[PDB]
């Protein structure tokens, strides 16, 4: 710490750290970039990839959200208790990444045309993750292990969003929804997504959901 | 130990991890699945997200590439002497990866209208890795810190295919050219790109680079 999030006024690749932050009773500054003041091209030039978010803890400074997030889990006790789980956590969230990127494709340039396909081809991409739930402790715990990692965070987004993208999205899916009401229900996080910080936050750049 | 690699007959995202294996006097199993054999829909349906490669250290089956160069790196100590480091490699191994998937879709999906696009975005994307080391002992050491990491494997593998696509890719980054240049020196390194497996490897699956 302190911790600062310099991103677009929008959700995004920002609403998993945030909610990783809000559970770990940890506070931090928001930085909003305006799309009027991303066009002037003055902050773009500096970011390392041209890009958002840019996160800041204490003296260093990270870009590329997935680093961001492993960050925060290394730093904050949420990276597993042995290598082999976090090679497991890292395989779950480039599972999460993965999808979130095809997400963001169809939400930017083809939502209205690709939509159906979208989420015809949907619980294909999310029953990888029932199956990982299912071969930890049933599915009553987390995604990996008994102690909840930035994975989790990043999987438990990743989800909502969908719901929103597709209504009965995990109703076939028993494991990810009581995972993700499980979790929902966690007092920072519930706190959170009920927060005006939280609601008045467009889920996306162009309002498309 | 012992390692076995589960992927298709080209370089693609595993002579990163391959490289890396070799430098650190590792030997692994290689396991080539063949178009066809793939197209016969029995393996695919028992990979976590239905694709390759897929790793296996033994009792520990992993998928994702970039989780297994992770996972790689920390048990082998290519990943940082510190919290700081480890944060930074992983940011510059997102970068590394971002550049990769969109070098992927253009050889696999469009590369004769987009090619000559492509490499005239290529310094655009290659700068940011040559600022990188301009900060880091003025490049003479590695991407972060002073030591070998799983991220310059995965940079190494990024520069020299983009090198066989555009021919003096490197020409305006001293840097990344010598950084080039040294690691490929490397004994174990330059043992492994000289090896009759890898030089009879094409790198990609289609014929085209
Ligand atoms: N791999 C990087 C990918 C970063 C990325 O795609 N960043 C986007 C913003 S997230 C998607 C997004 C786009 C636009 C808005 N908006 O409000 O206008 C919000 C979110 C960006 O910086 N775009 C600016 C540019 O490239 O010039 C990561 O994971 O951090
Ligand atoms: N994020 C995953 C992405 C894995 C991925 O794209 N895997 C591809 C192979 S690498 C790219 C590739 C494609 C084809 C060949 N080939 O020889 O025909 C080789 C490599 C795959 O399994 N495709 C099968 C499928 O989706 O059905 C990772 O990083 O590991």
């Amino acid at each position: 710490p302190p911790y600062t999030i310099v991103y677009f006024p929008v959700r995004g690749r920002c609403e998993a750290m945030r909610m990783l932050l809000a559970d770990q009773g940890q506070s931090w500054k928001e930085e909003v970039v305006t799309i009027d003041t991303w066009m002037q091209g003055l902050l773009k030039p500096t970011c390392l990839y041209g890009q958002l978010p840019k996160f800041e803890d204490g003296d260093l400074t990270l870009y590329q959200s997935n680093a961001i997030l492993r960050h925060l889990g290394r730093s904050l006790g949420l990276y597993g208790k042995n290598q082999r789980e976090a090679a497991q956590m890292d395989m779950v969230n480039d599972g999460v990444e993965d999808l979130r990127g095809k997400y963001v494709t169809l939400i930017y340039t083809n939502y209205e045309n690709g939509k159906n396909d979208y989420v015809k081809a949907l619980p294909g991409h999310l029953k990888p993750f029932e199956t990982l739930l299912s071969q930890n402790q049933g599915g009553k715990a987390f995604i990996v292990g008994d102690q909840i990692s930035f994975a989790d965070y990043n999987l438990l987004d990743l989800l909502l969003i969908h719901q929103v993208l597709a209504p009965g999205a995990l109703d076939n899916f028993p494991l990810l929804s009581a995972y993700v009401a499980r979790l929902s229900a966690r007092p920072k996080i519930k706190a959170f997504l009920s927060s005006p910080e939280h609601v008045n936050r467009p889920i996306n750049g162009n309002g498309k959901q």
